């Protein structure tokens, strides 16, 4: 049904790998997120690949909100749509000492936003957050609806299986 398969659900989530096209075009979700910085300024990872995608109306979108009232406390997220695709830019913490209590605020974010998401495993790229550690918050809060996590590449995937099965 799903054109892409899930490589592993685990309670009332599943997970999927591959890069941005692919699992806009494979999964079926209502809305995407982005794992942005408090700029929404989309240089690297997935940021700038969800802007590639959308043909830099992300980004020109982005410029308007950051912007107006005002830029962004992480988060904390602003959706935007481009055509067809809703892509929800919410601000990761970058590792640091209140790491934890970022990540459940960012993923309490996501999880109270309406429609099935799409999310990464915030801070785990650039921002340096243990790929473990950010998952186990998402998993924490994300404890009712279905909700649908992405990564990218093998590595990530055994880093999630390996999680999992040890619960
Ligand atoms: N081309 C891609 N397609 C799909 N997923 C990707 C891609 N590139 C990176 N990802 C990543 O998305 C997830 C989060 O990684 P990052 O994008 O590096 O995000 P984060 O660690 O939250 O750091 C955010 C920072 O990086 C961006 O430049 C963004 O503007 C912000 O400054 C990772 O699981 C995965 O490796």
């Amino acid at each position: 049904k799903e054109k892409l398969n899930a490589f592993l659900v685990h309670d009332n989530v599943a997970f999927y790998q591959g890069d941005v096209d692919t699992v806009v075009n494979g999964v079926d979700f209502d809305f995407i997120v982005n794992a942005a910085n408090e700029n929404l300024a989309h240089g690297g990872g997935l940021a700038k690949a969800l802007d590639v995608y959308t043909k830099g109306k992300l980004q020109r979108l982005s410029k308007e909100h950051i912007g107006l009232a005002g830029k962004v406390k992480v988060g904390t997220g602003v959706m935007v749509e481009c055509d067809s695709l809703r892509i929800f830019n919410v601000v990761g913490p970058r590792k640091g000492k209140h790491e934890r209590d970022l990540l459940i605020k960012a993923y309490n974010t996501i999880n109270n936003e309406q429609g099935t998401p799409l999310t990464p495993i915030l801070s785990c790229g650039i921002f340096g957050i243990k790929l473990e550690t950010s998952l186990e918050v998402l998993l924490d809060v994300c404890n009712t609806k279905e909700v649908k996590v992405f990564v990218y590449t093998d590595t990530e995937v055994c880093k999630v299986k390996d999680f999992v099965s040890g619960l």
